[PDB]
């Protein structure tokens, strides 16, 4: 329930967002980002954040997407990307 961010990214040229992810329909978990590459270009917006949920990109809804299927996504954007992203805040609770 935390507040949706749009968030721009601009790849270099020869280059990507500059980020990793993990997450996925087809484990039911969301697309998360667990890495920001230090200087590159997700880390350059200074509004990224490790454990966002990447929700969409230039339109494109990645909420229900399987990983396969959210990486291409987000490699074929182009090279202006609007992330809409959410953070996750993770509780972890002793049981």
């Amino acid at each position: 329930s935390m507040p949706v961010r749009r968030v721009r990214v601009v790849k270099q040229e020869a280059g990507g967002l500059g980020i990793s992810i993990k997450g996925g329909r087809e484990n039911r978990m969301p697309i998360l980002i667990s890495k920001i590459f230090p200087g590159l270009a997700a880390d350059q917006s200074r509004a990224l954040r490790l454990g966002d949920a990447i929700l969409s990109v230039n339109g494109t809804d990645l909420r229900q997407a399987t990983h396969d299927q959210a990486v291409q996504a987000l490699k074929r954007a182009g090279k202006e990307v609007l992330l809409e992203v959410k953070f996750i805040r993770e509780v972890n609770t002793v049981v």
